[PDB]
């Protein structure tokens, strides 16, 4: 009969990424038993796509923030903060609903998101 809370460390890790750009990405997980979103993994300032992808379980949903930077032709570095709702096909329908129904509430704690994505792997 309890709602979905968000552990303080979630915003703190996000704040470091947004303010200091010290983390390439952050992977969040919902602990249903404790009914709270927690930090599962925090990446170094520079991480490959493979290292990030490795952090998204093929059998479970997650939320993630990815600081997607790119270099312009003028050799200028820019970045967009991506919010990602990872929803693999084999995850339990129940878990998918839990992540989906708590998505907006969690996002609300992460001011500064510029692009929102929902991702799945069709190579299940
Ligand atoms: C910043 C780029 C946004 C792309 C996010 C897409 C992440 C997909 C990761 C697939 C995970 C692969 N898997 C299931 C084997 O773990």
């Amino acid at each position: 009969a309890s709602g979905m809370a968000v552990h303080d460390d979630c915003k703190l890790r996000f704040l470091e990424l947004k303010a200091k750009r010290t983390h390439r990405f952050i992977v969040y997980k919902i602990e249903e038993k404790q009914k709270q979103v927690v930090v599962e993994k925090v990446g170094q300032p520079i991480q490959t796509y493979e290292e990030f992808a490795a952090c998204l379980p093929a059998d479970e949903c997650r939320y993630a923030i990815y600081d997607f930077d790119f270099v312009t032709a003028e050799n200028c570095q820019k970045s967009k903060i991506f919010f990602i709702a990872w929803c693999p096909d084999i995850a339990k329908v129940r878990s998918k609903m839990i992540y989906a129904s708590s998505k907006d509430r969690f996002k609300r704690e992460l001011d500064g998101i510029q692009v929102e994505l929902q991702a799945t792997d069709p190579t299940e």
